[PDB]
């Protein structure tokens, strides 16, 4: 009810993002600010399955759902992780991540440039699939779907983090980047329609009260 025709939200949101500068700020809004708080609760919340107990994630590998030029690949996972793959539907992102990452970026594996929608994650490859601030440009069936695959993309004991913004009340539609923010309950519809378990829920404190609410959601 939210998208007319889907093929027009696709491709008003794909020419928006190739007129965004390859920086930090470019990549947040003009937040790059808060970057720091970010990461650091994202490596907070991410120790619940690294540390020791019954199902350990494992270091192995990881892949960036989003990414740009690599803000989360560079901060959170690189030192965590041996190899990293990083995917994104902005070509010009990828190639300056070539930069922004630097001597560690050596260690990214893969640069995948597609939507996605249409992306197809390895099977058996990655111990965690890091999906932030990007599943608002993603319908809600192609988002299920997207779940869907990465599900059968995880390692024994890989879990699938998403970390997006959440509504208040409703649907809120935001043209001006071509893309919809949810609410927590539809959001918990359309992974609980993946098939995926939740595991951890927890809502990001000390940010700004014109931005969205963020929540992190702990699958697999
Ligand atoms: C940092 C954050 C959370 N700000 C925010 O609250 O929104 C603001 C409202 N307005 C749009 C986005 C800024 C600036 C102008 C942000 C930046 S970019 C982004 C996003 C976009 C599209 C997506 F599909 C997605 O998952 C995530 N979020
Ligand atoms: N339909 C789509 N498929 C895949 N990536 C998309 C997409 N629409 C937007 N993106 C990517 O999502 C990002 C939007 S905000 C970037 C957030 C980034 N993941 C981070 O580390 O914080 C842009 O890099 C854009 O290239």
């Amino acid at each position: 009810e939210v998208i007319e025709d889907e093929k027009q939200f696709y491709s008003k949101a794909k020419t928006y993002w190739k007129q965004i500068p390859p920086t930090v700020d470019g990549m947040l809004g003009g937040y790059g600010h808060i970057s720091s708080i970010d990461i650091n609760s994202s490596r907070k919340f991410l120790q619940r399955f690294l540390r020791e107990g019954p199902n350990k994630t494992g270091t192995s590998c990881a892949l960036d759902c989003g990414a740009g030029i690599g803000r989360i690949t560079k901060r959170l996972l690189l030192p965590l992780f041996r190899e990293v793959d990083m995917v994104d539907i902005t070509e010009d992102f990828l190639v300056q991540a070539k930069t922004y990452l630097g001597e560690e970026g050596k260690r990214v594996r893969n640069y995948f440039c597609c939507g996605l929608q249409d992306f197809t994650p390895e099977p058996d490859s990655y111990d965690v699939i890091w999906i932030q601030w990007v599943i608002g440009h993603l319908t809600d069936q192609h988002l299920a779907e997207f779940l869907r695959r990465c599900k059968g993309s995880l390692r024994p004991n890989g879990i699938i983090v998403i970390k997006d913004n959440m509504a208040q009340e409703g649907v809120i539609l935001d043209d001006v980047d071509s893309s919809v923010c949810r609410d927590l309950d539809v959001v918990r519809r359309i992974i609980c329609s993946a098939g995926l378990s939740l595991l951890a829920e927890e809502r990001q404190e000390n940010l700004p009260d014109e931005i969205y609410h963020v929540y992190s959601f702990a699958l697999r």
